């Protein structure tokens, strides 16, 4: 008889989800080159920063999200990851193209679920990428083998929807894109729904409610925010005002690390810039799920 | 009817669980305080939804009675978001003086009607005694198991050890080994013990009584509080972790203390909740050693 | 001189939540009490002292250390947490009349620079009221240990407690708390040290009421003891008190008397007489967040 | 007409101090994060009033000015209980195109009257040159020094260095040196000063330095942000305190970030707090470690 994971084993002891992501790939290299690292940038720098990100933060999330690519059997091997922090595998094969570094995502069919599990994996996640002009069933099959792939194992099923112009044209609402990507994907049969804030976190806190209120509307299954493209000082207030729509808390990973890229004494500096802002990011999760 | 055994621990993987689903002992607890007699039903229920709404937010897991207040905590939303709910599934039987000489499947619990309203586990009282087939209570774990099972629920068996029917050979620290002898690899999801030599003694004794429990139980197990001084409850926890043992699903070492005292719910908030607080801490520490 | 204050001994809030361990042949008292093995030697009293700052020290904002017992071997030890300040006894017991404390003078054994040059921060004065003896004599001994504590640039913490007469039987123990505050509330120390009104029994709104009265008579900032409160009714005391303008506690027994004479002396002072220390001091900063 | 140190520190001895008295500088912080300008006073006034109500919780001492919200922040009681109050009582004299060229002690500080509404402290900014009279910068301290102590206030000051009158050497390490050896036994309470190297670089070298100046001040003192990112100023802290330091008295590196931005309380609580927050627990570990 198979013990499945629940939300619960992710997520704060209030319930609130608190979640670290440190599984950036070739994005991550392009921010040392950004930030003035030695070029090329070696894959031991990525290594390194991420199990340091998940050793110095990993005390302060419920849930941390870490790639095989660069860092999640070194954070295993090591003791890392922080008895109280969950483990997320990243589930998704990023293919670079028209000069980006994910241009197109596919499942990883490299992963061995079962090995994940065996060595603390709770739950793995998955980008989807989505464009107004490419076909949804294509993105709704895959997100099926993922969830049949989490599930068959015992794992939680994380999505990631992320908007995408179109291939062709210029008719691109990312606002409007964010809602049709939750109406295509808010009821695919996975466990949490990992999504962009609307607006970027920007201008009225009663503006962005209203644009959360609407987003809610349309995912039938627990919500998180991501920060990747909110300013790490408008995040805070995203959460809260996401959680006053609905959602149950944040999986963040910029907004929390991105700023001590290139400083010196990087340990020094995760614990003391980064370690605060993920604390206080707890602190409005718990406060938001007493308010329920 | 699927199920889980991670819908009613911790995010560590223990269990850190209440107990409120004493009955006739509970009336007899009041008494004992001082409470006016005859104690009536609405003190025992109010007693206990209380006890669920205030340290329910620090339990993986509350098991309440049908008889007193399950349906008052279920209807009064006393149950935390975060705990799950286990629902007694025995039936106490008076006899020989003691309110409870006899325990069978309770037919009155309706298994689909508590799983439609969230219920995660059934629980059930085994007696066990040395001259008493153990044949009969095997067949009715198996048909409780079956019960939880086929309506998408865990089994949750608490085998409790009493002196035989005849005679007065009676070892409570081997009758809990033969206990689990018997019923420790029965099917069910999670196995109820009691606490070998109170939690009395040295740690080396409680450690080598617990491993060798430890031994026999081929299922999660946890200690419940019953004859363990609240006081020596917490050490009998973290020795029961370090033997195997994952956790705890306990009532007397909780709330026993503040029964009789003025203010029951600030009693309960600043008297049992940090008891409560400290253990499912212990739980997480010991897991963390895995 | 650079004198300490009274933020110097509470928490970040302001709130006092501060932990006793001075207790001296009345803790003797307590171990032969709870079946330890008589007579009961001096090492267990100092190995208790010194385990329970050390594991206890960490949720407190001080720590109430004897000389006679612990002070020197806790400041050897590191046993004081450094987020903890250091309270020094300065009060010398004399027995009589079969009890460990029958009558209570300034103790001319403390050096209080050296105390201060260890980090000590305060000290502390038992004061013994009864109604047929001299107020002018507890007048007189508080202001030679105000003295001794501001010349020094340290604290003064006075704890008044009542006793019946030496000669009668008209004993209002609520009546001689209150008489004793009249007395002593205004004497120029910087914290008042009280025991609770009711014993911290009965109905709330009574102890309310009673937790007011007291109040009116103390014009500096007073904490309550937990001597004679059950342990269980002692977080509502402490939320009553505070309600009433008290500003938190100095305990000992409340925190640590039910462990006396259990095993694993290290492991209970962990997990069950921490637990309660650091409820009392959420309950602390809970009443001051209401200010 | 006591005074103590110890009114402005944390229980550790520590100072964890916030600076929100900054007067035209902070009029020209607003304007370069988009205001349009002129930029009305009312604007400096709301900042700061609300920068003390939701950060004062988190600091041992707030230092205010008279000119935009000392009297605004007592009538309003934006100052927490737990916060000792410091008055500027610097007079800013524009010059040269900025807006401190010169600084002379504020003749309209009453000392008694701020004393009363529960001050603590004054403060007093020193410029430093090479080519200006030292026994002038000394006068005004000491003239500083019996303002503050005859009322029963602390004196702070901070001596701030700037290029000479006439010449172009300037060596901004050696001036901050030279100016400790002139004002870092003048009789104030505590010496605020900036941090060597702005923070930049090796911790070897910022340890080296901050040691350096350390021998020069025979008075408690504590860095300013100014010149540091915020980001640096955490371990600015740690390193400057190592070398013999007690703490901060910060402004920028605590609320700089959140100029500009919508809902300014909001900010205050979620983005300025927790760094002032962990330079706080910075200084309890650097304390504790004496
Ligand atoms: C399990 C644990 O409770 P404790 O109070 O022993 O920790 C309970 O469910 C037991 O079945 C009851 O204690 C049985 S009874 O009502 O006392 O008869
Ligand atoms: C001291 C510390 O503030 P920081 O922002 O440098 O950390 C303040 O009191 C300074 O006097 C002001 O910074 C002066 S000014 O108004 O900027 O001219
Ligand atoms: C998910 C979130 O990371 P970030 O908040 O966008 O940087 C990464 O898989
Ligand atoms: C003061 C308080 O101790 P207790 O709470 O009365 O035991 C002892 O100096």
């Amino acid at each position: 008889h198979m013990n499945n994971y629940t939300i619960k084993d992710i997520t704060r002891a209030s319930g609130g989800f608190a979640m670290l992501a440190v599984d950036q790939r070739e994005a991550m290299r392009l921010m040392f080159a950004a930030a003035g690292a030695k070029t090329p940038v070696a894959d031991s720098v990525l290594t390194d920063f991420k199990v340091n990100a998940a050793k110095i933060l990993s005390p302060y999330a419920s849930a941390v999200l870490l790639d095989q690519q660069f860092c999640y059997r070194q954070a295993v091997e090591q003791n890392a990851v922080a008895k109280s922090c969950a483990m997320i595998v990243a589930a998704d094969d990023f293919i670079p193209g028209n000069g980006i570094p994910v241009d197109n995502v596919v499942l990883d069919k490299k992963i061995n679920a079962q090995a994940v599990k065996r060595d603390g994996a709770k739950a793995l996640k998955l980008l989807v990428l989505w464009r107004s002009d490419e076909d949804a069933q294509q993105r709704l099959n895959m997100v099926k083998e993922f969830n049949e792939l989490c599930h068959s194992n015992g794992l939680l099923s994380i999505i990631e929807p992320v908007v995408r112009p179109p291939r062709c044209g210029d008719k691109f609402d990312r606002e409007q894109a964010i809602i049709d990507a939750a109406k295509e994907l808010g009821d695919s049969g996975a466990d949490l729904y990992k999504v962009e804030m609307p607006l970027y976190g920007k201008g009225a806190r009663s503006d962005l409610l209203t644009a959360s209120q609407r987003l809610n509307g349309h995912i039938n299954m627990p919500w998180v925010i991501l920060s990747s493209g909110v300013d790490e000082k408008l995040f805070p207030r995203a959460v809260r005002v996401a959680m006053e729509a609905g959602a149950s808390g944040f999986l963040a990973g910029r907004a929390v690390w991105s700023s001590v890229i290139g400083l010196p004494d990087t340990e020094l500096m995760l614990r003391d810039v980064s370690a605060p802002k993920l604390q206080r990011l707890g602190e409005i999760v718990d406060e938001m799920m007493a308010k329920r």
